[PDB]
Order: C-alpha cells, then structure tokens, then sequence
C-alpha cells in the first residue's frame, strides 16, 4: 500500500500536517544519524582514557585497535553525511515554507463574510457614466477570527512519519495556486424607484429617499449593493515523484519554468533517495560486528581474525566485560565514570592526568 | 546609531528582507561555531597521529598536552553551545516563517482588480426584498501577476547582518496584523430606469433592457455594480526588544494572550542575548596562547609556564615549527599531508600503521 500519508490530504489543514511531518521526518534522519556519530565520537575519547591508564602493551594496542577502527568509520560517515544532510535539508525548509504560505491562505481565505461601509449618493460618474443614480461604498472589509487546523486521530496515524519510508512514496498531494493567489466574492445590486445623487439617507447602509426610508428599501427611491460572501474554494492535485521508469526524479529543474507543486516534488523525490549510512554503534558494539568488520583486517594487521580473537576475546562476553561495560562502569578518581568523565569539563585533564 | 536596519523596514518587503537577513545571521552564528568546533576536532586527530609517530618521551608528552587541551575547551565549548544554539534557531525559524506568511500575504493583497461575471437579472430576492430590480453576480475574481521583492542597493546595505549585532538592536518593525487577515475592497452600484428581472440583455456585464441595450447604461433600464479596486494598505509597528530597563526581554510568554510581533520580538531579544562562546582555534594556536591558557597549568603540572616553554618552545617561532606546520606541511606516507590524512577515509588506518 504506497501513498498512504499523500492520500490522506484532502485539504489545505491536510496538507499542512503532510508537509510539516514530512520536513520533521527529514529533520529527524539528521539528527539521529549526528546522534549516532557524537555516541561514538564520545566512545573514542572513553577509549583513549583507557589506552592511557593501561599498563599492559598487548591490552594498550587492543584500546587502540578500537580508537584506530572508530575514527575511521565516525569520520568517514560524518564526511558521508553531508551531502544526504543538506538534500534533506533542502527539501524540509521548502515543506516548511509551503506550510506557512498555505496557513497564511488559510486565514485570509476564511474571510467569508464582509462588513459593508456607509455609501455615498451620486447620480452618474464613473464606471457608470449612463446611470441616473449611483452608490458608492469605501473601505468594505472581510477578516475572519484565528483559524486553526484540527486533526482527527485517525489525521495523525495516516499522515505520520511511518508512512513516510521512501519504499511507499510516490506522489505528492497540493492544495491548488488559485487558493493562494485568487479573491473570490459574490455581490448583488438591488434598485426600486429613480434613486438619484438625492438619495442620501444612509441608515441602512444603501442610498435611499422619498416616502419613508427604512429597513428592505423602505423608502421610495433605493439604491444598494452587498457582497453576500467571498472566499475561494481549495482544489487538490497530485504531482509524481518519479519518471515513469521510476528511477529519476521527474521535476529536475532548469527545462522551463516549474509550479509550486513541480518543485516540491522534486525536492522531495531527492530527499528519498539520499539515504543516510550510519556507521555502527561503538558503544554497544558486539565481538562478532568487530572482528567481521572490513576495516578490522588492516587495522588488526598492523597492530587476522584469529590474531583479533586473541587481542579482544574468544566470546563476545568477555570483549564486552574488557572493552565495553568499563565505558559506563568504571569509575575513575583523582585531584567520574569513564564515559561521562570523557565528555565533561575535565575530559582533557582525565587523559592528561593518567597519560602521567 | 542603533536600529539601522529595523529602521529602514517600512514595506512587507523590507520586513521580509529584515526577517531573512537576520534567521541567516543567527544560522551563520551557528556554522560558524560548530566549523570552528570541527576545525578544533580535526587538529586533535592529526596531534593524535603525530604522538604515534614520534620515538622522543618529553615529544610524545607535549602532543599528549596539546591533545588534552584541545580535547578538554572543544568539548566544553561544543557542549556550552546547545543552549544558544536552540534559541538562536528557534528565532531564525520564527523569523522564516514570518517572512513565508508575510510574502504569501503580499500575493494575495496584489490582487486589486477584479473581473466580473456575467449577472443574472431578478426582481425583489434576498438580501433586497424590497428592490424592483436586482442585478446577481457571482464568482468576481481578483488575481495579480507573480509578484517578487525588489531591493536598492542601500536596502542591502542598511538591512545587513553587518547592522544586527547585538549592541545596537533594541526593536524590531512589523506590518500590521490586518495586512494578513482583511480583504479590502471598493464597490459602487448603477441604475437608470426601472430595471427589473426582465433586465436579461448582460452583454455590458450589466442589466440592461428597453430602448438599445448597450455600452454605458445604452438600455432603457439598467443594474449593474462594480467592484472598482481591491487591497489592503500595509501599516508598520514598532515593538521593543527589552524591558524599560534594558537587561531583560519584554514580551516574555506566559502572561496572557500575544500579538505576532510580541512573539517575535521576544524570540529576536532571546537569540541577542544568548552570546556564542568560540574556543581557541587548534590549528593557529600560537606559543603565548598555549602557556597563557588558564587550563594548560593543570594540563603541564600533569604531564609551570616555565617547564611549559620547555616542552612547547621558548618562542612561537619554534612552537610553529614543532607542534602547528606539520599539520599542513609533514607528509605521510604508507601501504597524504597529516591533517588531511587525519580527516580521511585512512585516518584510523594510518594510526594504527604507526602506533606499531
Ligand atoms: C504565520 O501564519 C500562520 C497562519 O496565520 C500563523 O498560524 C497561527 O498561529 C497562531 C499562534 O500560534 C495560532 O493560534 C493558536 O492556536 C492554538 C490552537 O487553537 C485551537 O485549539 C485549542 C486547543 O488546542 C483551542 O483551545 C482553540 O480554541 C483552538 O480551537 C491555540 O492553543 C493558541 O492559543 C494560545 O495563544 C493565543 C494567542 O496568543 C492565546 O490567546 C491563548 O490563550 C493561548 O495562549 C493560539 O490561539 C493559529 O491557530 C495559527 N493559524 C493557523 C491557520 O495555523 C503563524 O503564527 C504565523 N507565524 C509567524 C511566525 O508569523
Ligand atoms: C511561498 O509563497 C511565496 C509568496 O508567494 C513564494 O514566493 C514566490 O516564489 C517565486 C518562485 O521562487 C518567486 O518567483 C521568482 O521570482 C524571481 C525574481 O523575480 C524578479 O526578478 C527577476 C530578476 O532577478 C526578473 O527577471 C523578474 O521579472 C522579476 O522582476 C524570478 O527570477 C524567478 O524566475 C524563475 O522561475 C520562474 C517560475 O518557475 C520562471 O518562469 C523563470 O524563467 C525563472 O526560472 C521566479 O519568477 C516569487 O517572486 C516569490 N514571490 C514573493 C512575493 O516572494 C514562494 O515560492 C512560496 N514557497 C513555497 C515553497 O511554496
């Protein structure tokens, strides 16, 4: 089942919950990967604290093995992660923008309901050169209160970060320009008698004399206007991610000018397919991901498998009681636990301390 | 000469470029800090490498003493920064998605000419129950062109991050809330004889019947109405960054219901005030910074200013040479320069090469 959260947007509060959670969900990859590198960034400075207070040379070179095989893989996924980072990030700013400009819609599109002005009487003038009597409004307003989106649970499940896998998304689905560009309005004039530059008694909010004015054209003459409502009506349409061959993104810009929807969907379509590589957890690293580790096989050389065995353990039990638990167990004293030790203030001190 | 560039906002325009100019001084903070933090980082690495390669005691201990200084500021400054950070980037957001709201808005309020329909032709019909005549219109639009912010050369100068350092912002300029909420609007209505739902000839987008219906009321009676221009007038507002005392932030939430620009103003005074921190840039460190910095006494006492020059050098000259040019200049070579090497796909692999 492909396009769930597209398919769910059926209105401009839709299609705002859509593209905030869609920029969120970007948002989010981000940081969880730059989560991912601090973790093992801090577990390379737990390590070389512990390099330092080793005074074992076979146990000094295992410490080292593991700061050598971290810095190369952290480093590596951060210089990985630019490009994706920034794709996304492009695409999460421009969701966000078109949230904003179709909230501003919004509220200028609730203005239904106008309030008229006092007229002034004429007889003709312009754009009613021929006309015998004219009524002439300034200043007619509509503002509507503070409109606010209200979504439905079943709005939040559907439209969701968990429907936003790059495996089901295919479209996009926009709220058509005319809602952001287009006032709409109806009116209607309403005339009984020869209403003339006479018809000067306005408490009605229209042009009336003779007999008795009042309320519905009580008086002999009348001339009026109301605007019975306004607001434009919200269309929707879909735009394809992909070419039909699915692969390529199908809005590619530079061929033409594009809308809105065209260049949504191509930014989208690149944050799909720029996949982030997160590097393996250091901090809860297992014996079997390091000795499988391709980058271990040269490390391990020069400081195989077997050989890795031998420096980190023959079960998986005991690299984790040597190299792993002392991160968050092991308390180190002076004039902290190891981990949080080499992510505080004193981190520097710590290694400089026990270096001597 | 303060509010330089807050007091050249007097359009929608300029406030969008006041609003984007300064969400990008506030990102450019933040890039800064953190290239300054990663710079920082990779200095680390490369004296990293360097103890690994160097066979001298007292040599290996000076770049220990340079790793644990570096170590030591870089994580304090990296963690010192979040919370400026968050609330630099909670401003720049708002600041976009003000900008975003206001230009959708300057769309919509470009649109001040209508086109009218064809009407259709009554007698007396709600809300007229008392006319003879009625002329209905529905579904007048009004659309502008695409329009876009044109900038002088002085708007860029004077709305610049140059003019938005802290010491000389106390306000921001805003445009008022009903050029985002009011549809503003013109209207008159026509008559001439006694128009009446027999009035059907609609070929002047009137009500025409009797005699030669034509252009300018050529029937013998005619109704009709004009909206003759749309668009509401953008006003500006002044709003304080400061209390009256001009320590504290005057629009603080929480106190009760709170305009736009109240919101903002808070944000912008909260971002001025939380100042970024730079650590002391690694890689052109010179001799007097090292042996002046406060936590290089705890560092050399470990592994005063006097045994210091003796490990780093008795002039910067010298220091240069030993401890900051081989990072740009010492090449590496195995089966790169060290500071790139450091920041590469090899790093961890070249210091395992070399710590055997
Ligand atoms: C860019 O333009 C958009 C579109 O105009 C603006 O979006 C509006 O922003 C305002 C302020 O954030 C929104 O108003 C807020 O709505 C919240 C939810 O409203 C409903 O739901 C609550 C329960 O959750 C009901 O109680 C309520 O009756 C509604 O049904 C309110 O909870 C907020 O209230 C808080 O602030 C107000 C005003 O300060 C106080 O009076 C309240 O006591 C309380 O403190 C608030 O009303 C509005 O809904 C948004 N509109 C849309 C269409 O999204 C952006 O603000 C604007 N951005 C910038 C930066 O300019
Ligand atoms: C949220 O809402 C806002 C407000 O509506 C939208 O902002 C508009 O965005 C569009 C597209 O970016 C802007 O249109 C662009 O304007 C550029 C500058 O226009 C002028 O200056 C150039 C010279 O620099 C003159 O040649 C030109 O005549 C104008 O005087 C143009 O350079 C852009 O042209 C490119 O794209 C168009 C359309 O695809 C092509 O036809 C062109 O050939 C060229 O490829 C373009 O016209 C518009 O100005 C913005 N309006 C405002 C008020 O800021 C946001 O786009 C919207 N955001 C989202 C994400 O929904």
């Amino acid at each position: 089942a492909k396009d769930t959260a597209a398919g769910h947007v059926t209105t401009p509060c839709t299609e705002i919950l859509f593209d905030l959670t869609l920029a969120k969900h970007y948002e989010n990859q981000i940081q969880a990967a730059e989560s991912a590198l601090n973790r093992n960034y801090a577990a390379i400075r737990s390590w070389t604290l512990l390099e330092a207070m080793s005074s074992d040379g076979n146990r000094q070179n295992a410490y080292t093995g593991l700061i050598a095989y971290g810095i190369q893989i952290t480093v590596n996924a951060e210089q990985e992660l630019q490009g994706p980072k920034q794709t996304k990030l492009r695409a999460a700013a421009a969701l966000r923008h078109r949230a904003a400009n179709l909230s501003a819609a919004l509220q200028i599109q609730a203005a239904q309901q106008a309030t008229l002005t006092k007229p002034t009487a004429g007889g003709a003038q312009t754009p009613f050169s021929g006309a015998t009597g004219t009524c002439k409004y300034e200043g007619i307003t509509a503002t509507a209160g503070e409109q606010s989106c209200k979504y439905s649970t079943e709005d939040e499940e559907k439209i969701n970060a968990a429907h936003m896998n790059p495996e089901v998304m295919t479209q996009i689905t926009t709220i058509g320009d005319k809602y952001l560009t287009t006032i709409t309005l109806d009116a209607i004039a309403g005339s009984k008698g020869n209403p003339t530059q006479s018809s000067a008694t306005y408490a009605e909010q229209d042009c009336q004399d003779g007999g008795n004015p009042g309320p519905n054209f009580g008086g002999a003459n009348a001339l009026g206007l109301q605007v019975t409502k306004l607001g434009t009506k919200a269309t929707t349409e879909k735009t394809n991610l992909y070419t039909a061959g699915g692969t390529e993104c199908e809005h590619q810009p530079g061929n033409g000018p594009q809308k809105t929807k065209q260049r949504l969907a191509y930014l989208v379509c690149e944050a799909n397919k720029a996949a982030i590589i997160t590097p393996t957890d250091l901090q809860t690293l297992t014996l079997d991901a390091l000795i499988s580790a391709p980058e271990m096989a040269a490390i391990g050389d020069a400081l195989i498998q077997q050989l890795l065995k031998k420096a980190y353990g023959q079960t998986n039990e005991q690299f984790q009681k040597n190299f792993i638990k002392p991160l968050a167990a092991q308390t180190v004293k002076f004039k902290n636990t190891v981990a949080a030790l080499m992510s505080s203030p004193n981190s520097g001190l710590a290694l400089a301390y026990h270096k001597g």
